[PDB]
């Protein structure tokens, strides 16, 4: 029930370009000089490096982090909006969770009544409910960070708040994610976020450690990749689209090792090649986690505009995405 | 729960790396991953060791850092033949520098390759990292393992080499930097393997101080009494070896390394607790790096590495940008 103050103070100590405002959950790019439109985001703690690792020049101007798996209070979101605001607009990326929407909506409304031009996009890339046939909301999950990177780059290169909103509206729909848990989140006192047999996996997972939508027997990593790819295919229908070019994220949910992640990416890259697709950009790592959960999510995004690859390849000062051309 | 094979080079993991990063090329069936941007214009540095420690050392291959890394099966160093292949490939007659961690198996393979390389006329030189202070902290007559502090050698020697350093100057820098590096780690949980086996047995209320990187039990089992007391223990032991109260130069480099399954929230919170203690101790940490820097499969654990900023130039070297995926930060 506490903002992870020590973690945020430790981030501030580690990175000269980042400053933490004590007791607010707000971490900001202290090099940001209000010359370009700021993009901000935030959410519960426990998904690191989402979103603290995405604060920096060319990505988020600030991120607002709440307690473990609980989004930040609207007053802190509002504080962050006012701080980065200079009368050019503020863009907010929100993950599609009822709790997050409540807090961000309240802050966005208040900010607007104060004269700040705030626009937003809600990330909703998770395909679990379609893949497994549920009537629930489409969660914003690892593919959210594509908005951070693409909108952040476009903003840094001078895009207006209007242009950024239009880009977000074009990008957001293209992003599709499905993940699976290999093991639940472990809490203190030998408790876990759900029960999962050792020979079982849980497909269709989000990020706050809730059980996924479909439990299946574990039949090896290859079979797991096949399932994820099969479900993504069913939503994307890439075989019917002339554009065969995709962006891919391979996301570890916390305690899946790097060797597992790169092995799994090899598998998935081969599967997509055998689907006749070209993956034009790949990022692999713990990109958006759920404490110490073991699992993996795959995100695919059509390269709808070749420029998007330019935006993905632009250097940033954000610690979890320093990669570039 | 699907770790690299114990009897084979992790070919899929390495090819997946190659597919991910345009600047990295994997040479199939050899374990050699190289910086494909490297032009032979500067002295190359290479390293290697078992798989299972990623991002060590595949994440440190890139412009400004390692020119190649040679990776073996899980927890088993690469065969001398593949190390020799890597040396020959990066060599252009200006020397080749090799960073080797102090483990008997690693020394055997690297020594064999270096010896054969030299008989072929290549000026290969090496440093062996031995930063683990576990045996002194806990009073054992065992080897001084090379552990997470090794990456300071990759970064500083790599930068110095990139800036034009000769093989002889690189060796001298290595001899200056290596003994400044002090590391101690603790496991909060052992490596978990298939079929419900662990790398060792650790009660839930216990931690294991003085760990290395291949999942063996630490030198000293203690009851867990909270993260702060863990930092106090590590810093107490490091202090006893470093004796910084006696040094005029209070400037340090710090690494806070997660051993695999320790979360980033835990790592940065721990970094903060440690930084506050080193502050109370009168130290100025002038560079810090936090993350999974050298792991042991899915072990939960942290190691702290301290290194005097003996030469202020070292901060410049630490801050130069590289092409290595696990160390892209710069000033």
């Amino acid at each position: 029930n506490e903002i992870p103050e020590e973690m945020l103070k430790g981030i501030d100590l580690t990175y000269p370009q980042l400053t933490y405002l004590p007791e607010t959950g707000i971490l900001y790019d202290n090099t940001y000089n209000e010359k370009t439109v700021p993009i901000i985001s935030g959410g519960g703690s426990g998904h690191e490096p989402a979103h603290v690792g995405y604060v920096g020049s060319g990505m988020l101007a600030a991120a607002v982090t709440g307690p473990l798996f609980i989004p930040p209070k609207s007053k802190n979101i509002l504080k962050a909006i006012r701080q980065v605001n200079s009368g050019k607009g503020v863009f907010v990326i929100i993950k599609n969770f009822e709790a997050d929407l409540k807090e961000f909506n309240e802050a966005i409304k208040e900010a607007r009544t104060e004269g700040i031009d705030v626009r937003y996009i809600v990330s909703h890339d998770d395909i679990s409910v379609n893949a497994y046939n549920f009537h629930k909301r489409h969660r914003g999950v690892a593919g959210t960070i594509l908005l951070h990177k693409i909108l952040g780059a476009f903003a840094k290169e001078g895009g207006s708040i209007d242009e950024i909103e239009q880009l977000a509206l074009s990008l957001s729909p293209e992003i599709y994610t499905l993940g699976v848990a290999l093991a639940p989140v472990h809490f203190p006192h030998q408790k876990t976020s759900f029960v999962l047999a050792e020979d079982e996996v849980s497909f269709g997972i989000g990020i706050h450690g809730e059980p996924g939508y479909r439990v299946e027997k574990f039949e090896g990593s290859e079979r797991i990749a096949i399932e994820l790819v099969n479900k993504l295919k069913a939503e994307i229908n890439w075989q019917k689209k002339a554009n065969k070019n995709y962006i891919l994220l391979v996301n570890g949910l916390g305690s899946t090792t790097l060797m597992e992640l790169y092995s799994f990416q090899y598998d998935v890259m081969r599967l997509l090649e055998l689907e006749g697709l070209s993956v034009k950009f790949c990022k692999v790592g713990n990109l958006m986690t759920s404490c110490d959960m073991s699992g993996i999510s795959l995100t695919l995004c059509s390269v709808k505009d070749p420029k998007w690859l330019d935006y993905l390849n632009v250097p940033t000062g954000a610690f979890a995405w320093l990669e570039h051309h």
